[PDB]
């Protein structure tokens, strides 16, 4: 019964933000030296995202969904306590950590459709108006970049202590992993509706105009945002044209600079009003009676970049995903708990500044 | 020595947000129908944006600037007063009128070079902060955008009073608009630079396939937003390219749809840092030792639309401005001064919610 102490005490650590480059440093440059280290981090992040949840609006907190995964992170947090006072050195002492690991991660495996459901109890029990969207889309950003910056620590220490450096490939070439989504994404299109636009690639190495475009990466977080864009750009051409015979192909782009890698998608699927795009990374309004675009972007984000939309009605959609091209510029974006965080909730709105 | 009544008065009403579609149904559709709206409208819209401006930090309101600028409308605002007990009929008391409206508009026509200048003042003297650039931005769009909408309503009524309804071309072909914008661009490149790049344009009608795209805008508007635009992306193209013997074209793209009308203009110009982007529609940041793209995007959203920029760093650059294609739907943006628009003045940051 010592949970709200726990959550107390490391909720006043702040969770340390790692590059992208200190990944690559680390099978055995220590799991010693890491089994210490998480056993500090892994509780202050539990936490941090523990002592937010707390203090959201009791009507959120009471629900099934909201008490169900505070009650997984609860039991993970404990999970992690009984190595506090343990030593290395032993062989199965650290081993007990990996399994201890690979049990609180599929603990949460289910963590997103399970918090989507509260979303519908909220829409549905409360109403879905402006400040509802708000705040839930604030939280469930923090939420969910904590949970994917979480499974990365565990990921990395699971994978490294069972070329690639934990699920970190230093040469990844992103055109290889353009090709991999695609193919995927084509698949199912063809399944479902027997008909698929084709793929064309572009690379733009700007210092270096013929050399292949590599960066050190997460591949499995790239292919997850791409797969996720081409799908629905693979609906839209589809969609768009079945009354036409001819059928666009999706275009790519891979651009390298100085210091950003860019890759543009571009679909000729009619596209969508300005209007509707702003509500196509909405939590609240994507749901009913996926998250793939909202959460394709947290891990866009989670390494300093980002994921954009811009469209024209009438003719197609460009999705742009923007990641930094140096490992030294890659640093984990953590949301912490603090003072300044506290006020987002306060939104009290009612009449706004514009008519 | 009553001002501040007047303010506080005037102060109380909210301004009326017009429609395009009100504007085409305006020579004699009654100036005295005009007179009399104009009689009440302009000090209320010259009132708020002046309430809000006494509300702003008094290192800010001490600058010769800003108390330049609020004396101009502090003698605008009385400069319509004395029609307010006036009648109409007098075929000679509202001509006093319009000439009282185009000694006001030139009064204010160097508005934004003086407040530009505020804001120069203001990075030497208090620094170049996030909070300072954020009130400061919160600040200028809404100014600007009052400015916008109220040298709208006097154009209209000086033009309609001396095909066209005033600054409205209710046939407003696009494409000649962007050929226009593109041949006063050219011929400054090429006079600086003695080079440009060409231009394509082509056109997406997806209901009408064919027939050319015509809206109803306000021509000047958006022959500003291209002119600017179309310079920077003329800037970009040749001295990205100043050792290439080729020299890319600018592609637009003009595309209508159901509701929205889209122009997109593609260049080859290197392209641009995504941090650096977010910083080119910000007035402090953008300020030395001009405001082309920041207010470029408020004659965007003045009538619902908006302006964006996406570019890929080591390529290129892709600026796209949306706008209503229905007249009913293009419907003055106005900010307007309540209870909600006097806390986004009260920013106490000081360490924020990531880490
Ligand atoms: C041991 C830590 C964490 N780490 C790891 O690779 C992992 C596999 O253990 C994990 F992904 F799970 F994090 C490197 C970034 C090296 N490293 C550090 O460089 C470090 C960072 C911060 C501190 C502190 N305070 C101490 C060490
Ligand atoms: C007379 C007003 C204003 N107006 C004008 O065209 C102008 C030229 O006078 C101006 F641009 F300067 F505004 C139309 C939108 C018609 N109109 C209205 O439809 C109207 C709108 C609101 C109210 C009110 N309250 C009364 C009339």
């Amino acid at each position: 019964g010592s949970a709200p102490k726990y959550i107390e005490h490391f909720s006043k650590f702040s969770p340390s933000p790692l590059s992208m480059k200190q990944f690559l440093d680390f099978s055995n440059a220590c799991e010693k030296t890491s089994f210490t280290f998480l056993r500090q981090e892994l509780p202050v992040r539990l936490a941090n995202i523990m002592k937010e949840i707390n203090l959201l609006p009791d009507r959120v907190l009471s629900t099934p969904s909201v008490q169900l995964v505070q009650s997984w992170y609860v039991q993970s947090l404990l999970d992690i306590m009984e190595f506090l006072d343990k030593d290395p050195e032993d062989h199965r002492t650290l081993s007990q950590f990996t399994d201890a690991l690979v049990t609180i991660r599929n603990r949460h495996n289910d963590v997103v459709p399970t918090m989507a459901q509260g979303v519908l109890e909220y829409k549905d029990t409360y109403g879905d108006d402006p400040v509802s969207n708000q705040n839930i889309q604030y939280f469930l950003d923090r939420f969910y970049l904590s949970r994917i910056s979480i499974r990365m620590l565990i990921n990395q220490h699971t994978l490294i202590f069972d070329k690639h450096i934990g699920s970190i490939d230093p040469n990844c070439n992103v055109s290889e992993v353009v090709k991999d989504a695609y193919d995927m994404a084509k698949l199912l299109c063809d399944k479902y509706y027997m008909a698929s636009p084709d793929l064309e690639i572009q690379e733009i190495n700007a210092a270096n105009s013929k050399q292949p475009i590599h960066m050190v990466y997460v591949p499995s977080h790239l292919y997850h945002m791409l797969f996720e864009l081409f799908k629905n750009a693979m609906r839209a051409t589809v969609e768009s044209h079945e009354s036409s015979l001819i059928l666009p192909p999706i275009k790519v782009m891979v651009a390298l600079g100085e210091e950003d890698l860019s890759i543009k998608m571009s679909d000729r699927g009619g596209g969508v009003p300005l209007r509707k795009i702003e509500r196509l990374f909405s939590y609240m309004y994507s749901t009913a009676p996926g998250y793939g675009l909202p959460i394709s972007r947290l891990y866009a984000k989670y390494f300093q970049g980002d994921l954009q939309l811009f469209s024209m009605e009438g003719f197609g959609t460009d999705a742009v995903i923007y990641l930094k091209a140096l490992s030294t510029d890659s640093v984990e974006r953590l949301p912490v708990y603090n003072k300044s965080a506290w006020r987002h909730y306060q939104t009290i709105q009612e009449a706004g500044d514009w008519c």
